[PDB]
């Protein structure tokens, strides 16, 4: 469960948040595959409640009605077409599996779902699965509200309702089997792994029982004996009885301390400095690298949901965000996930965004197609951070230096740092309020290298900054604090 099952040489996955299947399918062929991306995390592919108040929020997708592959992203035929086309070009698909619960207990009964399936939350009736009252934790939860009231009680966190979401009785073989039937359908279609949504709200033993029922990956694309890649969403910032370590036996875990701390350092809050990043990783109290799924921001915290707070860096903070993402994919710690978002009318009032619910770009509820501009950026309000030169090039940087040790660290005691990855890559950062101009040891072979942040290597030439490395591995770096991107990165493949 710990291996990504990505094609050899590809080291990152991208979250194409709310993208339609047909859009992901062609993105796999026209961009992801040739640019060296390892895989894609897709939004929940199962039928969900259609919420009209507020109008079709992104979060309606986290309220299951059935396990039919029928959503605003497309139907089953379109899903399978996507998985097939992506796998054919070496790009894997990872499903966001919402298995801890069904929809909100307060949702009106009827057929207000993405595929017309009937459901009755009040009576716990979900005939499309089918689930009944005997399949929920109503009689198991011990809180007065029936919802999770205190995270200091590990039992209610698992047996009660997360914000009113009907909690599935995961100890029952029937329920474990229905979830496995769903996941096995996806595995046989060709999916490579899953993001286990709300894993903190499930007992590690129940998750394990479910995973024991899973099929080995489809033998038409994967080697025999391949296991689905499993990463569990467990928000562990340290002050609770539940630890992410409790889930290591099932697969990898999301390390939310990563983006939270990276944001604080980059923003220079509480007197933190980039120079402190010398021992970044386990030294900061993070989970072991081989059990970590890292990222700067996710679909939740980029908009005030989940955990991380105001420190979280997002596309809205473009300049600093690129540096954060840059540092992340240059550093050897964990398996990296890049975020790809859509723009929404963010409206702050008293410090909170009142439009944090806004769903993906749409026309009367129908998700807009992802259009590509001549400069390779996206239209229709899709941000496409994965297409930004600075991010895309760093995704490649990670592929190029994979396996190389962390070496040749430099710091000025403040916010100007640098380090290399073996003899295959080097990166320099300037986050201070003054210019950086110094000759550093890179560990790279002598020659002329193209800075992949300010430009690209094209037709035997660089379109941006050029770095000259001497026989002894030294090279001069000059970064003004006024630069568009205050960081430079060079690697074995950007060499002239
Ligand atoms: C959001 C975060 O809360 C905890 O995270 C806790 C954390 O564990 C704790 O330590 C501390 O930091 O507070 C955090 C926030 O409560 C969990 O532990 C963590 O697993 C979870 N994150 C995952 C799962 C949920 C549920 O499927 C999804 O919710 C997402 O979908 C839900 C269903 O539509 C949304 O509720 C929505 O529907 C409910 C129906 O009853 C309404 O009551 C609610 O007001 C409405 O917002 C929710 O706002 C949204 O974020 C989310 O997108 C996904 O990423
Ligand atoms: C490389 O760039 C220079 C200009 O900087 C140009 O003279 C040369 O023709 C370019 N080389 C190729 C192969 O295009
Ligand atoms: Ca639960
Ligand atoms: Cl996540």
């Amino acid at each position: 469960q710990y291996s990504p099952n990505t094609q050899q040489g590809r080291t990152s996955i991208v979250h194409l948040f709310e993208w339609r299947w047909v859009d992901i399918a062609l993105e796999c062929e026209r961009y992801l595959a040739p640019k060296g991306f390892g895989g894609v995390q897709v939004s929940p592919p199962n039928e969900n409640v259609a919420i009209y108040n507020p109008f079709r929020p992104w979060w309606e997708r986290y309220q299951p009605v059935s396990y039919k592959l029928c959503t605003r992203s497309g139907n089953e035929d379109e899903f399978r077409n996507m998985v097939t086309r992506c796998n054919n070009v070496g790009v894997r698909i990872y499903v966001d599996a919402v298995i801890n619960h069904m929809c909100g207990n307060a949702v009106s009964a009827g057929t207000s779902s993405t595929c017309g399936s009937y459901f009755n939350p009040g009576s716990r009736d979900f005939p499309a699965v089918p689930y009944s009252g005997w399949d929920f934790n109503d009689g198991k939860c011990k809180t007065g509200s029936g919802d999770i009231e205190n995270y200091n009680d590990a039992t209610q966190v698992r047996d009660c309702r997360l914000t009113g979401l009907l909690d599935l009785a995961l100890e029952k073989d029937y329920v474990r089997s229905k979830i496995a039937e769903y996941m096995n359908h996806l595995i046989d279609i060709g999916v490579a792994g899953f993001r286990l949504d709300a894993s903190k709200h499930m007992w590690p033993g129940d998750i394990k029982a479910i995973l024991d029922k899973l099929h080995n990956l489809n033998s038409n694309w994967f080697p025999a004996g391949s296991k689905p890649f499993i990463y569990q969403e467990v928000i562990d910032l340290g002050g609770e009885p539940i630890k992410s370590s409790d889930y290591f036996g099932n697969g990898r875990v999301t390390e939310f301390k990563y983006g939270a701390k990276l944001g604080t350092v980059i923003r220079k809050w509480n007197g933190e400095k980039m120079s402190y990043l010398k021992n970044w990783g386990e030294g900061w109290g993070f989970v072991p690298s081989d059990r970590a799924l890292v990222f700067v921001d996710n679909h939740d915290n980029q908009r005030g949901h989940g955990a991380g707070g105001a420190s979280i860096l997002t596309f809205w903070d473009a300049r600093l965000y690129k540096m954060a993402v840059g540092f992340m994919l240059a550093h050897p710690y964990g398996f990296t996930r890049v975020m790809s978002s859509y723009r929404w009318p963010r409206q702050f009032q008293n410090g909170n965004d009142v439009n944090d619910w806004v769903g993906p770009p749409n026309n009367n509820g129908v998700i807009k197609e992802v259009t590509i501009n001549p400069d390779t950026t996206c239209g229709n309000d899709w941000v496409c951070e994965h297409r930004w030169r600075q991010i895309r090039n760093m995704v490649i940087f990670r592929n190029v230096v994979d396996g190389q040790p962390f070496t040749n660290w430099y710091d000025n005691g403040s916010n100007q740092v640098a380090f290399g990855r073996g003899n295959r890559g080097f990166i320099v950062f300037n986050n201070d309020d003054w210019s950086f101009s110094l000759t550093l040891q890179t560990g790279l072979p002598a020659g002329t290298y193209c800075d992949v942040i300010s430009g690209d290597k094209i037709n035997g030439n660089c379109t941006g900054i050029k770095i000259y490395v001497s026989d002894d591995g030294k090279a001069h770096f000059s970064i003004s604090n006024s630069a568009e991107d205050p960081f430079i990165a060079i690697h074995a493949e950007s060499k002239l």
